């Protein structure tokens, strides 16, 4: 039932899944003025040397590339987190103009898409029992700015036409995620939710201040993904981001100055 239409959109999902209310919701707009400086965080350590891509779906909503974790191959650990988090899918959310697409703001900036790669707590032993902790999950957010081509995009990008409707899948081996990072990995990090229903509140959020160039040609293929099934109406995947919510008692923290 939920999407991003005026019918199913944002505003709807707390019929159906009432944390969309509450106190640690994701996105936000992060006030780079009133961020923190915690000079007690640790550089991020994000080891993507022996990722195993297995795939990419059209799940309706995104595309997902899904990782291959039933062992210790791509991890996310350092920063703001305890122990160690593994690499399990990345996705992103766009807009259908480049002046929109983000879901996390910076000082109200919207950037034209943002990147999500989600990583689950290997203490809680899975992914569907790690969305059930308050530190299940830590989602590495890339923001998108569009400009020169992303070169690491490219191969994600020209399989898109196989996975145009909701439900297509295809082999997706090979893809190394260390292609879609920006050169720094200074960040903001603060507690939060999925951004989509279910909107659990699993979510240590850690957002790359560099933004990623990508081209105008890149994020124009993105827009031609649909949202419908094959023999449906078409609606075109664009604008499929949350809005951002309260910060209510929330504290963002920089990693850096
Ligand atoms: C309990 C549960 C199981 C599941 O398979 N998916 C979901 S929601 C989809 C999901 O895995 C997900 C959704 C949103 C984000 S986000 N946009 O916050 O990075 C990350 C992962 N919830
Ligand atoms: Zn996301």
């Amino acid at each position: 039932h939920w999407g991003y239409g005026k019918h199913n959109g944002p505003e709807h999902w707390h019929k159906d899944f009432p944390i969309a209310k509450g106190e640690r919701q994701s996105p936000v707009d992060i006030d780079t003025h009133t961020a923190k400086y915690d000079p007690s965080l640790k550089p991020l350590s994000v080891s993507y040397d022996q990722a195993t891509s297995l795939r990419i779906l059209n799940n309706g909503h995104a595309f997902n590339v899904e990782f291959d974790d039933s062992q210790d191959k791509a991890v996310l650990k350092g920063g703001p987190l305890d122990g160690t988090y593994r690499l399990i899918q990345f996705h992103f959310h766009w807009g259908s103009l480049d002046g929109q697409g983000s879901e996390h703001t910076v000082d109200k900036k919207k950037y034209a898409a943002e990147l999500h790669l989600v990583h689950w707590n290997t203490k809680y032993g899975d992914f569907g029992k790690a969305v059930q902790q308050p530190d299940g999950l830590a989602v590495l957010g890339i923001f998108l700015k569009v400009g020169s081509a992303k070169p690491g995009l490219q191969k994600v990008v020209d399989v898109l036409d196989s996975i145009k409707t909701k439900g297509k899948s295809a082999d997706f081996t090979n893809f190394d995620p260390r292609g879609l990072l920006p050169e720094s990995l200074d960040y903001w990090t603060y507690p939060g939710s999925l951004t989509t229903p279910p909107l659990l509140e699993c979510v240590t959020w850690i957002v790359l201040k560099e933004p990623i160039s990508v081209s105008s040609e890149q994020v124009l293929k993105f827009r031609k993904l649909n949202f419908n099934g094959e023999g449906e109406p078409e609606e075109l995947m664009v604008d499929n981001w949350r809005p951002a919510q309260p910060l209510k008692n929330r504290q963002i923290k920089a990693s850096f100055k």
